[PDB]
């Protein structure tokens, strides 16, 4: 059994990750590759071991949010293509080329300036580039086919740069009204047709996130970007209710009870603000998770955890490192008992989706804000490591 | 100037931290020591550099949430006493003795088994222990006089343990109604006097958090635990509005504009869900921070950042690594312009307190959830460093 000083931990089930990759692979066209999106520490699951597992079981490439995230993966021994999805300052072009990290860009000046930097440095490696086309997300990317053509030309004239992809991002592919997604797809294809009409040969074309991969597998083109689905989580209730691909949640969050007491003497106030008053025979268990771990303070007097297969409520306010839960009057519980904060236990389950609904957010935020001070353990072929 | 691949960073002003320590020192009794509370990675400020600066300018001990947080400080060369405030499993008794970490405990069985472990190791040093007395927080600690005495007798009879402190925690000392705080203090004093009437000499007595140190400096006893106030933030608006101690916020959160564009062509949808539609001459700036950094998704269509001394609004949904803000109709701004997310710029300010109120939470949570993938820079004697 697990030995920790502070007994809170994450379990990432890599067998589920493999099953999730397999389900997406079996759904999308055979020719389409899979780019596993492991930005933000693998959506809080741990980027290194999720990326390693994905590449063993179906993925060809990786996506991250920054050069620094890509370098962490290279230092783990990973040789697969790694795309930075956001903006990379020209200050890191030299470093990105040396680590064989692929950068997104979409402006003539950036292309020309990056080339000149690598020229001046006598760079040993060329820098791989994907062009972002903004078709309605409004975040990053080139927005007109005229300007796109100039960006392509600047990239092609840059001998120290290497064009390896072109992509766009859907902003509402997880919604019931598909109008905007079809307009974006139509616009993207129009831009790509414009380039081909100029005789330009296209590199790897990718546009689908998890939502469009499930709902519009025919848009998979050369490659899709599998993010939330890799982790066994759906991009929206609507996509889940399509019932087209079966995903298995990979992440659980657990702890062991640090202390158990009956509230026999007064005062029976519990936690900050004294917002909860226990009964004289009520049993209160203290757990080593709090809002600095990413367990939202808005779950104060609201959240649930699983103990011995049953939902027991948070009592009083969440504190920075600890919560208290009620085991009820003369409730049964002991120090050391395992508690499930997100996940399954015996018959019961408190899913990340249910926590997100309670907090009026999305599963993406619940998992990707799990603090790095929580250790992560990995299950593969039914057994733990790391 | 700072050189980053992904241009988001934190600045922690250690001159402000020094001034905060002095203000608290100047307010509490001369004989009272300060234990600087640096749990949760220094409330998101960086535990190592804040601890180092505090021990140099008025603090003599440290508090953390876990043995693991104390080990981080020891590895950085910090030799001051470090108290673990939460529960430490018996499997970490030997390691805490080797690292000279002080643990909190409050149960006869824990004392006896911990001593038994060390006795079997023939440990060359006694493990330092503080006893937690639960006077109303209801989280950890012993709750009756008679069980406190049994716990003290077991600790004193454990030759491989060393009693070096006794404490309690106030649960409503930041609130206008002081009734519960006065009851907690009365009870703690009563328990300590009961121990003295048994012939027991007390070690270091501490009970004040920031709130009680400010509002009840007469409770400071041998030592206070300075947390939120060390970082220049008040435990509550009520405590701040007492106007008794001037604190200066230490943390700012900043970024540089990744891209600026005019929404000339259709569609003018911004970010996921297309919840924002820009005007044809509206300027949208994209910034490299998102909810995986700790910038709450609940600030979608609600938050503000500072650009050229002006508040500009978040436009559309917060995404995992990026947000978009509107510089207005015909707005002026350039890629690479510095933006302040939390903090001051020219005459403007977006305090952590204001962000917390928008989100129905507290400043503690806003800072302590700042992701470790944001690099932290420290200002000391008016100049930046590592
Ligand atoms: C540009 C980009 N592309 C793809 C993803 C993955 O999306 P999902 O998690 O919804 O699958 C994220 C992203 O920022
Ligand atoms: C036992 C204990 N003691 C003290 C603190 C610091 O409190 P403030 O930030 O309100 O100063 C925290 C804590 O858990
Ligand atoms: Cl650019
Ligand atoms: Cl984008
Ligand atoms: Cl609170
Ligand atoms: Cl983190
Ligand atoms: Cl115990
Ligand atoms: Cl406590
Ligand atoms: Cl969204
Ligand atoms: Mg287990
Ligand atoms: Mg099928
Ligand atoms: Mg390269
Ligand atoms: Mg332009
Ligand atoms: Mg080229
Ligand atoms: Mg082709
Ligand atoms: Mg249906
Ligand atoms: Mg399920
Ligand atoms: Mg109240
Ligand atoms: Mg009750
Ligand atoms: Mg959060
Ligand atoms: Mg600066
Ligand atoms: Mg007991
Ligand atoms: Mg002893
Ligand atoms: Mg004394
Ligand atoms: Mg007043
Ligand atoms: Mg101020
Ligand atoms: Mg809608
Ligand atoms: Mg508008
Ligand atoms: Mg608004």
């Amino acid at each position: 059994m697990i030995k920790l000083c502070r007994e809170v931990w994450i379990e990432v089930n890599l067998d589920a990750v493999k099953k999730n990759l397999r389900a997406i692979r079996r759904h999308i066209p055979h020719k389409s590759k899979i780019m596993a999106v492991v930005k933000a520490n693998g959506y809080g699951h741990g980027s290194i071991e999720v990326a390693r597992h994905a590449l063993e079981h179906g993925a060809s490439e990786l996506a991250v949010a920054s050069v620094e995230e890509g370098i962490v993966l290279r230092k783990a021994g990973i040789t697969a293509p790694i795309l930075v999805l956001g903006f990379t300052s020209l200050s890191c072009v030299k470093k990105s080329a040396a680590w064989n990290i692929t950068l997104s860009a979409f402006q003539v000046d950036w292309m020309k300036e990056a080339n000149e930097i690598l020229e001046k440095e006598a760079s040993a490696n060329r820098l791989a580039i994907h062009i972002n086309v903004d078709t309605g997300m409004g975040r990053l990317g080139v927005r007109t086919k005229e300007e796109l053509l100039e960006v392509v030309k600047a990239l092609k004239a840059s001998k120290f740069l290497r064009w390896t992809g072109i992509f766009t991002h859907f902003s509402t592919a997880d919604e019931p009204d598909t109008t905007l997604t079809k307009l974006q797809h139509e616009k993207f294809i129009s831009f790509l047709s414009f380039l081909k009409k100029q005789g330009i040969e296209l590199p790897t074309v990718h546009m689908c996130n998890t939502a469009a991969a499930i709902a519009f597998p025919e848009f998979s083109a050369d490659m899709i970007r599998l993010g939330i689905g890799l982790y066994g989580l759906y991009p929206s209730a609507y996509i889940k209710q399509l019932n087209l691909v079966k995903l298995e949640p990979a992440l659980s969050l657990k702890a062991r009870i640090a202390y158990v007491k009956t509230m026999r003497t007064e005062p029976r106030t519990v936690s900050y603000g004294a917002t909860y008053i226990a009964e004289p025979n009520e049993v209160i268990a203290t757990l080593p998770i709090g809002y600095a771990d990413g367990y939202s303070r808005a779950l104060s007097n609201r959240g649930f955890v699983l103990h011995r297969g049953k939902r027991v409520p948070v009592a009083g306010r969440v504190t920075m490192d600890m919560i208290m839960v009620s085991l009820g009057e003369n409730g049964e519980g002991k120090q050391g008992d395992e508690v499930v904060i997100y996940g399954k236990q015996k018959g019961a389950e408190i899913s990340v989706d249910e926590v997100a609904e309670m907090l009026n957010t999305i599963n993406y935020e619940v998992v990707s804000t799990l603090s790095r001070r929580i250790p992560r353990f990995y299950i593969r072929d039914g057994e733990i490591f790391k």
